DNA sequence: ATTCTGACGCT
C-alpha cells in the first residue's frame, strides 16, 4: 500500500509532428495546403514510394508504404511531393533541418531527448514546479488548455466531448496540493499548449503531444488525438486504457517479443498482464524484459528523459533491389563514392554547427538473395572527412565479400555507410 | 521492388 511507488513523480511530455514531411513541403508549396497530398521517395518504380500522408489523405486509405500509383487509385486528386534527389539517391536534408527547427523551439521550454527525425520527449517535472509555485494556488481555467484531451472522459460533436472531459477533470482538481500528480500533469499539459502555440506560431508546423508520467504512456497518449491535439494520460486512467489495448501498441512491443507475449501468455490486452508474477515474466521474458512488463501494465515506466538534442550517428543509406543490384567493381566503387560525398557534406556541416568529430566508420552491405538485412558490418577508422578516403576505406572493409574471379557476386543489394563515435572537436 | 534512416540490446 504506502510503500508500492507509483510511478507518478515525473511529468513527461512526447511530442510529435503531424504529418511532418507532408508539412514541411506544405509551407514551401502552399498549393498543397489543405489537400490531400503526399511525400515520395523516387519516380519510376510505381511512382514512388510514400513515406508521409496528409491527413486528408488519409481518409480515402492512403497510408506510408503505399506505392504512389495505387495511392492514386484510392484517391485520384491526390497531389505528391517528391524527396529530393542528390547524387543519384534520396536527400533527407529538408527534413532534417526542419526537425532541427523544431527542436530548437522545444528546447527553450525543457531538456528534451530527439527521438526521431520529428519527435522528441520533454521532461517537465521541474517546469511545472516552477509554474506550481508562480500559480501561488490559483486554479487552472479551461482557457488554458484549447486542444487538451483528458483520456477516459467525460464518464458518467467532437469539441463538444473534449470540453465536457476537460471540465470533469478540472472540476475534480485539488489545486492546493503542490504534489497532487494529477495537478502536476494538468500544469504539464498547459505548457505543452504553451510548447505547441509556440512551435506552430515559430515554424508553421502542427503538432500533436503526449502528457503522462513517463516516456511509454507519454508516446501512447500522442497518438490517441492525433491531428492538431494534445492528450493527459493520467496514472488513473491506465486500467481502463490498458484492458482492452492490443499489446503491440506499447512502444518495443510491437514485434516479435509482443507477439510471443500474447502467444506464450494466451492474452491479447496490456492490462492482462497484471495476472502475472515478476517472476513469471522474467522467466518468460528475460529478467530485464520481464521487470519492465510487470511495471509497465500497471503504468508505471522508468526510462529517463536523455539530454540529446543531436543524432548520435549520421548515415547514408541505399538499396539496389531486384535486377538493379550492383554487380560490377566499378559499379560498388561509384555508388560507396556518391554515398561518401552525402555523408561527408552533413559531417563537415555537423562539425561546424555541433563541435564534434565523428571517429568509425561502418559499412554495411546486403548481398542478393541474402535474407538478412544486413550480411556484412564492418568497422574502420574515421581519421579525416574525405569522401574519396571514405569510399576507399570502405571497399577495402568490404572487398573480400567478391567471389568473382571487374565483377561482384553475390550481387550487393544495399549499400550503407554510418558514422559514429563522436568526440567533442 | 516501400526505402532511408537511427537507437538500443545481446553476446
Ligand atoms: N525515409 C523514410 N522516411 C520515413 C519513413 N517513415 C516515416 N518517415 C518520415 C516521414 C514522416 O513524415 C516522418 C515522421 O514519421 P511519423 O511521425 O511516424 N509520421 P508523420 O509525422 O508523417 O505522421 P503522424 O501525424 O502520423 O505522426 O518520418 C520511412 O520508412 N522512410
Ligand atoms: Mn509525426
Ligand atoms: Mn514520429
Amino acid at each position: 500500500g504506502p510503500h508500492m511507488a507509483t510511478g507518478q513523480d515525473r511529468v513527461v511530455a512526447l511530442v510529435d509532428m503531424d504529418c511532418f514531411f507532408v508539412q514541411v513541403e506544405q509551407r514551401q508549396n502552399p498549393h498543397l495546403r489543405n489537400k490531400p497530398c503526399a511525400v515520395v521517395q523516387y519516380k519510376s518504380w510505381k511512382g514512388g514510394g510514400i513515406i508521409a500522408v496528409s491527413y486528408e489523405a488519409r481518409a480515402f486509405g492512403v497510408t506510408r508504404s503505399m506505392w504512389a500509383d495505387d495511392a492514386k487509385k484510392l484517391c485520384p486528386d491526390l497531389l505528391l511531393a517528391q524527396v529530393r534527389e542528390s547524387r543519384g539517391k534520396a536527400n533527407l536534408t529538408k527534413y532534417r533541418e526542419a526537425s532541427v527547427e523544431v527542436m530548437e523551439i522545444m528546447s527553450r521550454f525543457a531538456v528534451i531527448e530527439r527521438a526521431s527525425i520529428d519527435e522528441a520527449y520533454v521532461d517537465l517535472t521541474s517546469a511545472v514546479q516552477e509554474r506550481l509555485q508562480k500559480l501561488q494556488g490559483q486554479p487552472i481555467s479551461a482557457d488554458l488548455l484549447p486542444s487538451t484531451y483528458i483520456e477516459g472522459l467525460p464518464q458518467g460533436q467532437k469539441e463538444g466531448m473534449r470540453k465536457q472531459g476537460l471540465f470533469q477533470w478540472l472540476d475534480s482538481l485539488q489545486i492546493d496540493n503542490l504534489t497532487s500528480p494529477d495537478l502536476q500533469l494538468t500544469v504539464g499539459a498547459v505548457i505543452v499548449e504553451e510548447m505547441r502555440a509556440a512551435i506552430e506560431r515559430e515554424t508553421g508546423f502542427q503538432c500533436s503531444a503526449g502528457i503522462s508520467h513517463n516516456k511509454v504512456l507519454a508516446k501512447l497518449a500522442c497518438g490517441l488525438n492525433k491531428p492538431n491535439r494534445q492528450t493527459l494520460v493520467s496514472h488513473g486512467s491506465v486500467p481502463q486504457l490498458f484492458s482492452q489495448m492490443p499489446i503491440r501498441k506499447i512502444r518495443s512491443l510491437g514485434g516479435k517479443l509482443g507477439a510471443s507475449v500474447i502467444e506464450i501468455l494466451g492474452i491479447e490486452y496490456m492490462g492482462e498482464l497484471t495476472q502475472f508474477t515478476e517472476s513469471q515474466l522474467q522467466s518468460h521474458f528475460g529478467e530485464k524484459n520481464g521487470s519492465w512488463l510487470y511495471a509497465m501494465c500497471r503504468g508505471i515506466e522508468h526510462d529517463p528523459v536523455k539530454p540529446r538534442q543531436l543524432p548520435k550517428t549520421i548515415g547514408c543509406s541505399k538499396n539496389f533491389p531486384g535486377k538493379t543490384a550492383l554487380a560490377t567493381r566499378e559499379q560498388v566503387q561509384w555508388w560507396l563514392l556518391q554515398l561518401a560525398q552525402e555523408l561527408e557534406e552533413r559531417l563537415t556541416k555537423d562539425r561546424n554547427d555541433n563541435d564534434r568529430v565523428a571517429t568509425q566508420l561502418v559499412v554495411s552491405i546486403r548481398v542478393q538473395g541474402d535474407k538478412r538485412l544486413s550480411s556484412l558490418r564492418r568497422c574502420c577508422a574515421l581519421t579525416r572527412y574525405d569522401a574519396h578516403k571514405m569510399s576507399h576505406d570502405a571497399f577495402t572493409v568490404i572487398k573480400n565479400c567478391n567471389t568473382s574471379g571487374t565483377e561482384w557476386s553475390p550481387p550487393l543489394t544495399m549499400l550503407f555507410l554510418c558514422a559514429t563515435k563522436f568526440s567533442a572537436s
